[PDB]
């Protein structure tokens, strides 16, 4: 038996587990769902994205209410490396009041100036250089990004010439550059900082910045193809789990730890595995007679994710190249893989079908004339509208306080709560970053290879809508700005400049929304119990000794960003706060 079990090999458990591995009379056994990447071109080089290789597979939502009761296919991660192995490489830190918000909804330390050391240990900045940095105006704050740290991020050596014509196009409709996104404030365009080793232009996953790193170390265990199908208790006390095969063989295991077990199963596999265990809502446990050992109502409640919508496009005068080049263009693609393999340099340094530059706004950024219109809405109507009938109590009250903290929010100037995106080729990006809508993820069965019911809950609360409409208004003004209209721009079908009025427009997009960019959170989250949270400051879960939330499942609710750089510097604190209580080097 070990010093401590992590239940998933994704961001926040490989980097748990190589920070408790710096002690060496410390053993940790990491067990994944997924197995090792073959290190396959798919995985490593960006112009080769190909995410598909580890979806997890047979996840499906319910019908979505709040978008025409479409049923969509979920995406999370089933490899070791957990999202970092598959996602977009897309690195980027919340902004201040992220995380001065979960320490007001009643988090002792949780600030934006607690996390900044950890955001800086947790990673390696390398410059681009300067003939790219001039060119391409890309700006950084040296003195707020790591030097040291295990993860390695840059930008790519190439920008497409159109990312040139889209970034005036923004600066000429109220999108600024932005020093740097990292400084905790990102109003305006800046530079995608991309999670790249730059020795060798290739992704830089959990898997080799915190497992191949340290994987010479005999204490560090991983066994990858593995569930954690249960917690085991004495009592109020975790002191192992039961792991069965993934492929589904008749074989169950009991293994045990001296210290604790970390959950790190993400946000829709580490509800999962608290149900099972009867750490749950009672109602649920007991309509599958699951034995109740902690009535916490708030697990498998409170999911968020990010939405996404895609934006349609022809040109009557696109510059080449662009990405889409490399579909179309046989001759273009392997001109550039050549270079890429010969020089390292090119479009393949880029993740396929991205750009190198992104914007980020504010309510008042994106809706100067209607921002007061869509807070004094929120204001109006009640948290509990937002949740179905019979929600337990403390569940609404915890989403109330979320709720306020985000309507603060929607005020502020310097927190985000969307980004646009685009490619340079047929289609654009805009992202909901803060939803107000909640939604669900729960057991269907005590059969642990059975699919959770996974519900998004996406646009169910109006508000939503009115935001998501000011986002699409925001972006088709930087394709009609005159640095865009020299490419001719037109939207296409379902969309186009015929549809003017907020009826038309999201009548479309509730039809194309997707719920999710696998940023799927906040499902066992940090607030205190008497508000329906699931783990305490110290992301200990309730009523029992010994079992801590690494994975984003902790996160009372979605930054201004993308999770993945939370992520990792949020597990490297949670990695000196368990080296504190049991003293370790
Ligand atoms: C395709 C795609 C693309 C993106 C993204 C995701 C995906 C899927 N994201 C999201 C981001 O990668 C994600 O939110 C983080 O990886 C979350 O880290 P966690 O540690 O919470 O989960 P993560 O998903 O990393 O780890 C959970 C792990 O637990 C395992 N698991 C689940 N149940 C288990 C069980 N019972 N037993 C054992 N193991 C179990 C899974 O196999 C998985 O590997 C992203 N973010 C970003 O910042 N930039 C981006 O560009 C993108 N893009
Ligand atoms: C990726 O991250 C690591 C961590 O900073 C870098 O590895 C260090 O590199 C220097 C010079 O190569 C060595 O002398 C150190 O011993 C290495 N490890 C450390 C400081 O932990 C690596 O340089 C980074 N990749 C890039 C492109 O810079
Ligand atoms: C969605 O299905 C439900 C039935 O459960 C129904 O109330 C509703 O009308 C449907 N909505 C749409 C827009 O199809
Ligand atoms: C860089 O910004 C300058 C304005 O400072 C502008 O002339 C130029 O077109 C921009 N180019 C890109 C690639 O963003
Ligand atoms: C697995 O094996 C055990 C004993 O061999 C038995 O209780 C059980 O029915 C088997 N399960 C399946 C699904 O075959
Ligand atoms: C395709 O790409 C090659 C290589 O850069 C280029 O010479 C050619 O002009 C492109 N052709 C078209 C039709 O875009
Ligand atoms: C800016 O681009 C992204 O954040 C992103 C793009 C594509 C995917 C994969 N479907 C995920 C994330
Ligand atoms: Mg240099
Ligand atoms: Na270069």
């Amino acid at each position: 038996n070990y010093t401590f079990i992590i239940a998933g090999g994704g961001i926040s458990g490989l980097t748990l587990a190589d920070r408790l591995t710096e002690d060496p009379r410390v053993t940790v056994l990491v067990i994944e769902a997924g197995p090792l990447d073959r290190g396959e071109d798919g995985i490593l080089v960006p112009g080769a994205f190909s995410p598909w290789l580890y979806f997890w597979p047979g996840l499906v939502s319910t019908p979505q209410a709040g978008l025409n009761n479409r049923t969509v296919d979920v995406i999370t991660a089933q490899v070791v490396g957990g999202g970092s192995t598959i996602n977009a490489m897309v690195y980027l830190r919340g902004d201040k009041d992220d995380y001065d918000s979960w320490g007001a909804l009643g988090n002792p330390g949780w600030s934006w100036n607690s996390m900044l050391p950890y955001f800086i240990k947790s990673e390696t900045f390398t410059p681009p250089s300067p003939e790219l940095a001039a060119a391409g105006n890309i700006t950084w704050d040296g003195s707020i990004r790591g030097r040291s740290g295990p993860v390695n991020y840059s930008y790519p050596n190439y920008f497409f010439p159109g990312s040139e014509n889209w970034w005036n196009a923004a600066n000429e409709v109220g999108l600024p550059p932005v020093k740097d996104p990292m400084a905790g404030s990102k109003q305006g365009v800046f530079w995608i900082p991309s999670a790249i080793d730059a020795r060798t232009m290739t992704r830089s996953h959990a898997r080799r910045n915190h497992y191949d790193r340290v994987s010479s170390r005999p204490n560090y265990h991983i066994l990858p193809s593995h569930l954690v199908s249960k917690i085991l208790f004495r009592g109020k006390q975790a002191i192992g789990v039961s792991y069965i095969p993934t492929s589904g063989g008749n074989t169950t295991t009991n293994v045990y730890a001296s210290k604790e077990i970390t959950l790190a199963a993400g946000g829709l596999g580490t509800p999962k595995i608290l149900q099972l265990s009867g750490i749950g809502p009672r109602k649920l446990l007991n309509e599958l007679g699951i034995p109740v050992i902690s009535d916490l109502p708030g697990v498998g409640q409170n999911l968020q994710d990010q939405p996404t919508l895609t934006i349609p496009y022809t040109f009557t005068n696109n510059v080449f190249p662009n990405t889409d080049s490399l579909t179309t263009n046989a001759t273009y693609n392997a001109e550039q893989r050549a270079l890429y393999d010969s020089s390292k340099q090119g479009a393949y340094t880029i993740v396929n079908s991205l750009s190198t530059n992104i914007g980020v706004m504010s309510l008042q950024r994106a809706a100067p004339k209607s921002y007061r219109q869509i807070i004094a809405a929120a204001r109006a109507r009640s948290a509990s509208l937002s949740l179905p009938p019979g929600t337990d109590p403390a569940v609404i009250r915890g989403y109330q306080a979320q709720r306020n903290a985000i309507l603060k929010q929607f005020e502020n100037p310097n927190v985000g709560v969307g980004t646009v995106h685009w490619g340079t080729g047929s289609s654009a990006l805009v992202y909901h970053l803060k939803p107000l809508s909640r939604g669900t993820v729960n057991i269907r069965s005590t059969n642990p290879l059975d699919a959770p019911e996974i519900d998004y809950r996406t646009g169910t609360d109006p508000i939503d809508a009115q935001v998501y409409t000011s986002l699409f208004r925001k972006n088709r003004e930087i394709f009609n700005a005159p640095s865009m209209r020299v490419l001719g721009p037109s939207e296409a079908a379902p969309f186009g400049a015929n549809l003017t009025t907020d009826e038309e427009i999201y009548a479309v997009m509730r039809e194309l929304i997707n719920p999710s960019n696998a940023h799927q959170c906040c499902t066992a989250a940090m607030m205190p119990k008497d508000m329906g949270g699931v783990v305490s400051s110290e992301q200990k879960v309730y009523g029992v000794q010994g079992l801590r939330v690494a994975d984003i499942s902790f996160w009372p609710f979605q930054l201004s960003g993308s999770p993945m750089a939370t992520a990792y510097a949020g597990a490297e604190r949670l990695a000196d706060v368990i080296k504190k209580e049991h003293r370790l080097a």
